[PDB]
């Protein structure tokens, strides 16, 4: 259960980083 | 305290799912 | 390895709180 919640953390900040980038370019009309 | 960290990773995949479909939405014009 | 989990987590809950209030922002023309 343990090395279950690491893969999805792991994943969730990968797709947390990618919404950050895409809601930068977004707000800063890149 | 894993059962914890259990709900809160659900919940943060839920809210991630929501905002990948409204980005998404945003950078398609959809 | 939970401790690690359990900051990253909670990490992972501001800058997600911090992406929903920025995309309903940009869905709201606020």
């Amino acid at each position: 259960e343990v090395e279950a919640l690491e893969a999805k953390v792991e994943a969730l900040e990968y797709k947390v980083q990618k919404l950050e980038k895409k809601v930068e370019a977004l707000e800063h009309g890149w």
